[PDB]
């Protein structure tokens, strides 16, 4: 779907929770972390 043409660079490992491009699976996974931690409770209002 998205467009996909050869042009800049792009990490293998991106977060699908916020986006974030990681040059490793491993650490990306860390990340993941910090959203396995939702704040429903707060003015975040979505
Ligand atoms: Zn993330």
């Amino acid at each position: 779907g998205s467009s996909g043409s050869s042009g800049t660079g792009e990490k293998p490992y991106k977060c699908e929770e916020c986006g974030k491009g990681f040059i490793c699976r491993r650490d990306l996974y860390t990340h993941h972390m910090v959203h396995t931690g939702e704040k429903p409770s707060g003015p975040s209002s979505g």
